[PDB]
């Protein structure tokens, strides 16, 4: 689980992901674009933590017999992983070009770099739609096939509705503060955050596993959407509060005026001077009304209270785990929150 | 075909996708979102002329044996119809924010809305994904069920290829102009508009007809290619030389730096004075400068020009159809022809 062995299984994988998409004997007549796309992949897909594809992995060889797992079995199941990884890469390119980041995984992000701009955003679709491609090479003759696209389709759908939530929090140049609320929060990371990075990698691993079983699947889910809402606001703390330099991405969730975990708590533990302060300074684009609000997270004491929460959580969910029936394997849900507790990136 | 009666037919359908997508007792918790989205489908899908879902209708009943055409089987090609529009409605989301468009079908581009933005990128990504929701309601039990999923998903992703390459007009600010061939257009076109807007339609009509051998599929593809280059060329005629109120939308083109036909044929035609023309004010934001090319099209009599084309190519492609296979209806594809060149003969 999360090893180093586990990982160079994983990355041997992708040179033949970028293969099959680029250089397979397709598309012969533009090969310019297709020359491109691989840039496109190499940049914004393999260079992130990829929890969620070697999660991915993980789950497949906890769920299925050991007797059936062959290299070709394991092998499908990094497909599988990296198919959840050009996921991620979509959203990060459509992501930072709505929230005006600046860097993504160390490095400027891709709207950002020469020649560029606006093409990021066809980029995003096309790393999208391959992924498609990826799982009809390999899966099309397979019993989990249907089950796989559907729930991509399905996982898609629902990224939309939780990345449009998110970006609601602001109308007419001001944040929506006095509808930030807790009940909202977990709204928006259920939608954005929890089905794909938490939900998704478990779901392909049990189809992969011929685990067709509704009652198990919902199970999976409940556990899976109490670990994606930690994982966000994990996510929110490094917003504010993370080393740009670890984290590989510089904030943007006060000057975008962002329901972040922050903002929810910050607006439940202001007096009301600080709540003014908020009300005047809150998703401003000047970099001193950001200031304005990182000192007023620091005199809160949020790091404190996140730090408190975090370790809260961890417990709290770690005895939901232990709660855990229809034949589910507890420590791969205890795996996949030892390897998020306490992380600074 | 493309009569009052089938598009009544045809329009009918239509709330019956919106109450799918957003009134379906689904993601009851995100009532704003869901609210919001069936706005966004209001605006963006059913705004256009619908030819290529009516054309998908019109293949179907070309195709299938007449005996097999229910109300029921013709309301499924209608439904695959709408998908077609959803994918169409998806490109011109994200086509207008790459083109820095004003208008769309008469009304603001979809991000220029207050409100929207970058967020137009999640609304088209969102509108892409609803159509194989829609395709899961509908045709999960039907065996042409995988071969649409997977057209869709291809065609996707070579309309993203285009969209690249018609991205790469410009580098560092000025035009590849040495680059503008009509090799390099041909190619274009043929991935960014041909394989959607009018392969799709007729391939969705054969696989509803449970037609799947690729030879008929790509006998059909060498007349809807011709018939798209005709489309496309038509487009870039107007781009420049239409009227704003009668297509809908303010040209872009010369501004944008494009590979258009107009450039194209602009870059074959002129002497040496009229190429550094082109090299100076080709791909300028200055409205002098789009001014001065227009003028230079008009000078090089590119509106003859292309008059010639429309009433020629008609006429080309008239004479391939009639060399398609035996086993094809040809009457389906001098329809689509006449349609498109707007003549009953
Ligand atoms: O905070 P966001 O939701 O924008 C983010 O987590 C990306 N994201 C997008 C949807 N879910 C997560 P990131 O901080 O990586 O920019
Ligand atoms: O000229 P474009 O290709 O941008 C266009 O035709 C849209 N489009 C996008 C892909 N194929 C066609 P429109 O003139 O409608 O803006
Ligand atoms: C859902 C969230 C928080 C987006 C970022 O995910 P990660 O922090 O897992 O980012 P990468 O490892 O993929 O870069
Ligand atoms: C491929 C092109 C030329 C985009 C516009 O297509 P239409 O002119 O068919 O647009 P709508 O009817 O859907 O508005
Ligand atoms: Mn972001
Ligand atoms: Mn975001
Ligand atoms: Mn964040
Ligand atoms: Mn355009
Ligand atoms: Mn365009
Ligand atoms: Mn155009």
């Amino acid at each position: 689980s999360f090893s180093k062995e586990e990982s160079r299984e994983f990355m041997a994988i992708f040179p033949d992901i970028v293969r099959d998409l680029t250089d397979a004997g397709r598309h012969t007549d533009i090969p310019e674009v297709t020359k491109r796309f691989a840039k496109v992949l190499q940049y914004n897909v393999p260079t992130g933590k990829k929890t969620r594809g070697l999660s991915t992995v993980i789950a497949y060889k906890m769920l299925e017999k050991p007797e059936n797992l062959t290299p070709e079995n394991v092998r499908l199941a990094g497909i599988l992983g990296w198919c959840v990884e050009l996921l991620q890469a979509s959203l990060l390119i459509m992501d930072d070009l709505m929230d005006r980041s600046e860097t993504r995984r160390g490095q400027p992000c891709w709207y950002r770099q020469e020649n560029v701009g606006f093409l990021a955003i066809n980029d995003c679709l096309h790393v999208e739609s391959s992924l498609y491609s990826v799982l009809r090479k390999y899966f099309s003759h397979l019993p989990c096939y249907v089950p796989i696209i559907e729930l991509f389709h399905d996982v898609n759908f629902k990224t939309n509705m939780g990345q449009s939530l998110d970006a609601l929090c602001m109308k007419d140049g001001r944040p929506i503060l006095s509808q930030f609320t807790m009940k909202r929060y977990s709204s928006i990371v259920k939608y954005k955050t929890s089905y794909y990075t938490f939900q998704l990698p478990v779901s392909l691993g049990m189809y992969l596993a011929d685990m067709y079983d509704p009652e198990q699947h919902r199970q999976a889910k409940t556990i899976l959407m109490e670990i994606g809402e930690f994982f966000q606001i994990q996510d929110d703390f490094l917003d504010a509060f993370g080393d740009s330099q670890v984290t590989g991405k510089v904030g943007t969730d006060i000057k975008e005026g962002k329901c972040s975990w922050l903002a929810v708590v910050a607006l439940q533990r202001s007096n009301p001077a600080q709540r003014q302060i908020m009300e005047e300074h809150y998703g401003r684009p000047e970099p001193e009304s950001t200031q304005i609000i990182k000192n007023l997270y620091i005199e809160l004491g949020l790091p404190a209270t996140f730090a408190v929460y975090e370790e809260e959580s961890f417990n709290i969910i770690r005895t939901h785990i232990h709660q855990i029936s229809k034949g589910l394997p507890h420590d791969l849900f205890f795996k996949i929150m030892k390897k998020i507790y306490k992380r600074d990136a």
